[PDB]
């Protein structure tokens, strides 16, 4: 494995998103994590529908939260996920209208990496790719984040209250760290993105609750 990985370059990640006044961190987790599958898969970078998953995941609560697994089980049991295009994000959560010819990927199961470890995180971005994490993100100091490796003392491992997209890892000026995606807006943080500490027992909790689908 390399001491330093970016899907952004090689291409698997598309623009950032805002979800706006709704509880659907874990939709844009999710598809965040499909997109990238399917670059590898069949070479096309789409954006797909964090809408469908919102309306239709009847595990989940929509704009209220819910799980990236669940989310993952959703697209495969109902056989395929949407564009953008075929069922476009509102932010408002509404009754279920999935669209077969809308379809523009699908995943066959999901796997959990391992509660904790982030030598296994390492491992599944380097090989894999991008991977759907779970995080720590009330401390005020993540909200007006801007520039750096992201650390605070107060950061509750045991308190997973967003989900966020890990692209790639590295070391800046010896500070190793996660490349995450958020879904809060380009004007927040460094563009859309933020860079959190790794290796400094498990910071906030992001490898907690992490997977990624099959394809
Ligand atoms: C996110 O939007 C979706 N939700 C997911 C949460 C945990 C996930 C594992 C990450 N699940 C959950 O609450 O479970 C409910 C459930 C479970 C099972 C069945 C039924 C229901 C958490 C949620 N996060 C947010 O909404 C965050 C919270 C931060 C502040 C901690 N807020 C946010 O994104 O604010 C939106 C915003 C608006 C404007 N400008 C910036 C940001």
């Amino acid at each position: 494995a390399p001491d330093s990985v970016d899907y952004r370059k090689k291409g698997y990640v598309t623009p950032v998103k805002n979800q706006g006044q709704c509880g659907s961190c874990w939709a844009f987790s999710s598809v965040g994590a499909l997109e990238g599958q399917l670059k590898k898969k069949t070479g096309k970078l789409l954006n797909l529908s964090p809408q469908n998953l919102v309306d239709c995941v009847s595990e989940n609560d929509g704009c209220g939260g819910g799980y990236m697994t669940n989310a993952f089980q959703y697209v495969q049991k109902n056989r395929g996920i949407d564009s953008e295009d075929a069922y476009p994000y509102v932010g408002q959560e509404e009754s279920c209208m999935y669209n077969p010819t809308g379809k523009a990927a699908k995943c066959r199961g999901y796997r959990e990496i391992p509660e904790g470890n982030e030598k296994a995180l390492k491992r599944a971005v380097a090989r894999v790719g991008p991977v759907s994490v779970a995080i720590d993100a009330s401390l005020t100091s993540f909200q007006f984040y801007s520039k750096g490796v992201y650390y605070d003392e107060s950061c509750n491992s045991d308190n997973l209250n967003h989900a966020v997209l890990a692209v790639g890892y590295g070391i800046q000026k010896g500070n190793k760290h996660w490349i995450i995606k958020n879904s809060w807006g380009e004007n927040w943080g460094n563009k859309g993105y933020i860079l959190m500490a790794r290796n400094k027992n498990n910071a906030c909790g992001i490898a907690n609750l992490a997977s990624f689908p099959k394809m």
